[PDB]
């Protein structure tokens, strides 16, 4: 959980990619990829 | 991931408990419990 996300988290910061891209990059269920978006205030609160 | 969350998700709807309570209820890392909060618009956008 925290191990894969730590790597995927860096990819998110580099491009703010959507949870779908992160999910496919690490092949993790939407929950793990979507949780990273929830930690990103920029991608979470979008307006 | 989806199996435990499906059960934990119902507990969230019943009391909108914080991710800490859900994490302790199912002993899952903050990511899984915090992701459920992110799906709950009521607990996510709080003001
Ligand atoms: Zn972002
Ligand atoms: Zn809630």
């Amino acid at each position: 959980f925290l191990d894969g996300i730590d790597k995927a988290q860096e990819e998110h910061e580099k491009y703010h990619s959507n949870w779908r891209a992160m999910a496919s990059d690490f092949n993790l269920p939407p929950v793990v990829a979507k949780e990273i978006v929830a930690s990103c205030d920029k991608c979470q609160l979008k307006g």
